[PDB]
């Protein structure tokens, strides 16, 4: 049927969106193609752990996989499973693989939590034609306030074995004249104390992340869409995915929608129409709807940046072998603390996540999750004989990428006698692994393919709201700036269009 506002999935963008759009009086109708997370299983969890994965763990896929890096360990619990309606989906592309939540809260369900807002100096430099000083003054603390961030307790960390893995890492950097920092996070740190205590149930300390944590993580299904739920002027519909766009004879848009249930059986073609439609499908989904839109003639008047900038924030993962007097701990907290910041502006720059290993036993390995400057980007480019927009990105395309990671890491190399690791990628012979992307960024770039507040150029009352906005990097993790964009953005489409 018709609804005044639809918001297409229910990631940052999305939620954001939605909230201020109930807070305004406007019924919404936020349509996800995943599920509403919350039917104990068959182990009586929500979510499966990384060292019980199975097919809760997977979009439509026949076997689970080993979290990136952890294969040499973690193959052994690995199964087949039945295609199912799992929380994350491993999307392959010719020469990239990107990572994305499935569900109600997108990527908040299988992210690591860290919440960081991005150097000023990086931000005007991407975005120039914002305002930055509304950016810092106004939009950054409203998401950090909404999305409750919160930071770890210095004392616990420095104590507990759940972080030894991050105090090594510190450790080795600082021979090598590099500095870390600690990295806030929406997974509550008070909780997690008491998981260590042994005084409730564990999440974080017992191996779930990437498939969903069962307690203490503040997913977006938690902070912003209750909310929005809250305003009693949101619905949520989900196992809901929007196919096509258009813009109908009488104004407003109509979208094809397939209803489908857990096993992907089609239930249902519903056709839904708007006055507002807000695309919150991500860098990926929402790109491809207007692709698709454009180049099937349901959306003609979008423009040639339509598929255009998109970039995996220069992501790049790698590994060091410790010396053997600098064990990394059997056991390692799932969230991450502690990061790397060799981040300058400059073609060198490096943000490094200092990941955990969930192995369970001692593996001497220290992991990280490198985010650099990397000029290269991709397109998507619709295939009409499939119907799908491919990334047309090639592997070279991310040397720049290897080469900053790689220059910062042999420092720390040089500096403490250490190796990298080959064998976590595969068989061949591969220190940088450089065709995942867990941080895909671009598409639908803000002030190319859209204004400067994602209205859609060439059509009035559409709107995009996510990662498809930003040019391809933002040199932390994304999660909070596509939240305070979304704030500013949905803040000025309200009052000037709604
Ligand atoms: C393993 C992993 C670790 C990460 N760790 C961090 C971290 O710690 N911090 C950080 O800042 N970022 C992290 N990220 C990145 C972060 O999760 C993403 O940048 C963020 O979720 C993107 O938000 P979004 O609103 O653009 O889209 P998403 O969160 O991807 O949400 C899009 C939603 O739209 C739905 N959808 C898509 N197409 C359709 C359709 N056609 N119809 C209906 N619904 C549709 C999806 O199912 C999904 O629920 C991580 C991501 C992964 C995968
Ligand atoms: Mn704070």
């Amino acid at each position: 049927g018709y609804v005044p506002a639809v918001v297409i999935g229910t990631g940052y963008g999305a939620a954001v969106s939605a909230l201020r759009l109930g807070e305004a009086g406007v019924q919404t109708l936020m349509l996800e193609m995943g599920q509403l997370w919350n039917q104990p299983g068959p182990d009586g969890n929500i979510f499966c752990g990384m060292l019980n994965p199975d097919k809760r763990s997977s979009w439509f896929k026949n076997r689970t996989e080993a979290p990136l890096g952890s294969f040499l360990w973690l193959d052994v619990v690995n199964r087949n499973i039945d295609p199912y309606a799992g929380v994350l989906d491993r999307v392959n592309y010719d020469q990239m693989s990107v990572y994305v939540g499935r569900g109600v809260g997108g990527g908040s369900l299988v992210n690591g939590g860290m919440a960081v807002e991005p150097k000023r100096s990086y931000f005007e430099e991407i975005l120039p034609r914002v305002d930055s000083s509304e950016m810092y003054d106004r939009y950054f603390p409203r998401a950090n306030s909404m999305l409750r961030v919160n930071h770890i307790d210095t004392k616990w960390f420095e104590d507990t074995e759940w972080y030894k893995f991050a105090r090594v890492s510190r450790e080795q950097a600082g021979k090598a004249g590099l500095g870390t920092v600690f990295v806030p996070n929406v997974y509550d740190f008070g909780y997690m104390q008491r998981e260590a205590a042994g005084e409730v149930p564990k999440s974080a300390l017992a191996t779930e992340v990437i498939y969903g944590n069962n307690h203490g993580k503040q997913s977006l299904d938690k902070t912003y869409l209750a909310a929005a739920l809250g305003t009693g002027k949101v619905t949520i519909q989900t196992l809901h995915q929007v196919k096509t766009i258009r813009q109908t004879k009488d104004g407003g848009y109509a979208l094809t929608v397939e209803q489908k249930d857990t096993d992907g059986k089609l239930l249902a073609t519903k056709e839904i129409s708007c006055r507002y439609l807000f695309l919150g499908a991500g860098s990926l989904g929402s790109t491809e709807l207007l692709v698709r839109a454009r180049d099937t003639g349901t959306l003609p008047n979008l423009n040639s940046e339509v598929g255009a900038g998109w970039g995996p924030n220069g992501n790049i993962m790698t590994a060091r072998a410790n010396h053997m007097w600098n064990p990394t701990g059997a056991h390692q907290s799932s969230i991450p603390a502690l990061g790397i910041d060799a981040w300058d502006n400059s073609d060198s720059s490096v943000f490094a996540e200092i990941a955990p290993m969930p192995a369970g036993l001692e593996t001497w390995v220290s992991l990280y999750l490198a985010i650099t400057k990397n000029p290269q980007r991709g397109t998507f480019v619709y295939d009409a004989a499939t119907d799908r927009a491919k990334l047309n990105w090639t592997r070279d395309q991310n040397a720049p990428a290897v080469n900053a990671a790689k220059a910062l890491f042999d420092r720390i190399n040089k500096a403490n006698g250490t190796i990298y690791r080959y064998d976590l990628f595969g068989t061949q012979l591969k220190a940088f692994a450089d065709d995942f992307c867990y941080h895909p960024l671009g598409g639908c770039v803000l002030g190319k393919a859209t204004d400067d507040y994602g209205r859609v150029a060439g059509y009035k009352n559409l709107y995009v709201t996510d990662g498809s906005l930003i040019p391809g990097s933002v040199g932390v993790n994304p999660f909070v700036t596509i939240t305070a964009l979304a704030e500013r953005n949905v803040e000025r489409i309200i009052k000037q269009d709604v």
